[PDB]
């Protein structure tokens, strides 16, 4: 039993100064599809824009100061392209990582709540059968005998009780229904960033190696349109850093304090204590179900004392009659059975561990991969800068 | 949704790597990692390294003293395939790391939830002794005038000793929690202590090479030569980790094929087969043996409160000083009750399968990978240093 607790990656992270546009501060409290905090985040684009233009006026500047008015820089090139593409592989190895995690967490507990509702489904309608099991024995089986007739409508109406208890429980059908929703979006996503930055490893990997490979060709006609693409690399590369800066910033924010946003989300669909109950695990909230679990089992081991009764007494009186009585004892006893896999399911620590490991897998694996991608876009931006500033040199 | 756990492509593929002993001979074992006849199978893996190593050094060699006594691409291509070695084994590492980890936090699980079972249990059971001695202490405030309190204490006792012995019926996890804790620990220092050293192997390479390159900036110094003898150094270090990733990977990707016989072989006496096969295998149609006894215990604790209850409703006129204690006796209950609750929780199987899904994944899917990669990590360090110190003395 642990809890989560940001580390310095997040903490730290979440401490960058947050403004609008017009050196206006904002808060930096998590709320996505707003309108002072989307456009919030549009700042750091606007930062990496203004590097990049920055970075552009001067090496138009070193090219002017080169045409008006040599191995070791390449070797330098080279090796920080290489350093680049390794740190750049590892963060998006580890961020895809993440979101598997993350995925996985959210079918774990989409098929827990998917059970749930079925086994509630499934025991109202064994006690709606076990009405009619009822009328059809009572029907012309017992007739003299007031007694049995008693029990028999006392069993009815414990059936009612357990089918109202039954009822009483939640319905969790908006919560899968948006659970599997989210999880098709972020695996969607998440492939298609993958393959984003997969592309630009290759592109960057190739342009790197064919500008090796014809230096030593005497600068023939491809050494210009090379350098035409050692912009578009660059501006892509600034475009990475911008987009990882935005994302890492959205994942501290949305992960300094997670559950106060989970709970806010969710609070029509299921009650706020049971989203407060399964959030928070510990020897301190017993259950909002015990009450409702007891009274079941109570009348489930009433039900049983009262069939294996008559049953003792009803051997030798109408032997034709336990055709049917057997089954309701059968019957009970699938309920009986059923009520203890509800009360394995309706136990918070399975559906706590699931959120903890999916909020590990977003807060530990996706920010770590983040930040290396953003350290890779600043390894490359500073490699084909050097390539660029030497280029020109030979011609 | 709910998956069985099914051995991917590199596991099976791996698995069917011959394994002859020492002297080709058909070894023909599953797994054993006790086993002389085992290490010294896993041991034919570290012979073929060593003979690579030396048929490399001779060629080597041989190529050397050839073209002695009888270029800056070659340099480039060694310090590319260099810096493309170094990246990919810090990932197989990283990946490798990542494992050991999720090894132990499902170790660190099923420890906390078996010494939670453990702890309810013994609980439990004092409860019930301590409302013995309060039926004891509290026969002899209330008199036998009536006759149907002392019939319905004495129906009290005995469902308290029925419960006492349907607690005793459930199993004992000392041995299993202390197994678990010594294995995550030994596994801990292990992979911090792998780590380590494969981390300082990187760094020792990638000093290496520039400083070696720095000297050859430098034309020849007694460095440069320095560089070369050291080349021999790390090609058999990387030599050496070929064969260990080699050696580890054949070895636990047999596991990995049938985990669970494994584990069920090793464990037999201190708990059931069929209690090991339910939480190990529970996929659609197992009985959860201990069933019969929650459902009885429960029954008991119900008539209990009835009688209690019942205890609550004739006896408010008869000596109410003594109904104190009577109220505890409800709480007492109470808390058993609640206990149970959370005892049917944990000897769910879906509680550890999921344990036992996640220490498996973190085997037999990052483990290898790791290894995997780190091999592929050898085999390049090998070839770009090779590379270097064929082409180290054509400057002198
Ligand atoms: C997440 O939970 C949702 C339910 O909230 C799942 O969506 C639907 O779940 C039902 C219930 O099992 C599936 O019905 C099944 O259809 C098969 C078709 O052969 C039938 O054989 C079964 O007896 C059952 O009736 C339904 O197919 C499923 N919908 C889809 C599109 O799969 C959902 O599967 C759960 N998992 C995920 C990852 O969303
Ligand atoms: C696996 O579970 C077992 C049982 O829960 C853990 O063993 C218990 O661990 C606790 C704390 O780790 C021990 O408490 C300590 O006791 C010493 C005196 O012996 C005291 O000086 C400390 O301040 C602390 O209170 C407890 O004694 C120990 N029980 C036994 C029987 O060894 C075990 O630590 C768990 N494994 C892991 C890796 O956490
Ligand atoms: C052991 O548990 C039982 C039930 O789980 C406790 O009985 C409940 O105790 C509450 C609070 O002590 C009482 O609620 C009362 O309900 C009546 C209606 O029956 C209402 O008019 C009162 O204003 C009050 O709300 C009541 O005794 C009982 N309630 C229910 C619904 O069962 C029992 O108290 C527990 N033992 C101990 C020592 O607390
Ligand atoms: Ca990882
Ligand atoms: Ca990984």
């Amino acid at each position: 039993r642990v809890e989560y607790i940001a580390p310095w990656w997040v903490v730290w992270l979440h401490s960058v100064p947050h403004l609008g546009l017009r050196l206006q501060r904002v808060d930096s409290t998590f709320s996505p599809g707003d309108e002072t905090y989307q456009e919030s985040l549009l700042f750091l684009g606007v930062l990496a824009a203004i590097g990049l233009g920055l970075n552009l006026i001067f090496l138009t500047v070193y090219l002017v100061c080169t045409c008006c008015c040599v191995t070791w820089t390449a070797v330098v090139a080279g090796l920080l392209c290489c350093a680049a593409v390794g740190v750049g592989f590892y963060g998006n190895s580890e961020t895809n990582d993440g979101m598997h995690q993350l995925i996985y967490s959210l079918d774990n507990a989409n098929h827990t709540f998917s059970g749930m509702d079925e086994l509630v489904s499934a025991n109202t309608q064994r006690m709606k059968v076990d009405l009619e099991q009822h009328l059809a024995r009572l029907s012309e089986i017992i007739a003299a005998r007031g007694d049995y007739i008693q029990t028999l409508k006392f069993m009815q109406q414990m059936a009612g009780n357990v089918v109202s208890q039954l009822s009483g429980l939640p319905v969790w059908r908006e919560v899968t229904t948006q659970l599997t929703k989210l999880s098709h979006q972020t695996a969607y996503v998440e492939y298609y960033r993958w393959l984003s930055y997969l592309l630009l490893f290759i592109l960057d990997l190739v342009i790197c190696l064919v500008t090796c490979l014809g230096l030593a060709r005497r600068s023939k006609c491809l050494l210009a349109s090379m350098l035409c693409c050692g912009i578009l690399t660059l501006i892509l590369s600034w475009a990475s850093l911008a987009a990882d800066a935005a994302a890492a910033v959205g994942t501290s924010d949305f992960c300094m304090a997670p559950d106060i946003y989970i709970l806010n989300n969710t609070g029509s669909q299921i009650n706020s204590e049971v989203t407060r109950y399964y959030l928070h695990c510990s020897q301190s909230l017993i259950s909002p179900f015990q009450q409702s679990l007891t009274t079941f089992q109570r009348s489930l081991t009433t039900m049983q004392i009262q069939v294996g009764g008559l049953l003792q007494f009803a051997v030798p009186l109408f032997p034709t009659a336990e055709k049917d009585l057997l089954g309701i004892q059968l019957l009970l006893n699938n309920s009986e059975i059923s009520l203890h896999q509800l009360t394995a399911m309706l136990d918070c620590r399975g559906l706590h561990k699931d959120y903890l490991d999916a909020l590990t897998g977003i807060c530990y694996d996706g920010i770590e991969g983040l930040l290396f991608l953003g350290l890779f876009s600043l390894l490359a931006a500073l490699a084909f800068s050097t390539l660029t500033c030497a280029g020109p040199r030979a011609w």
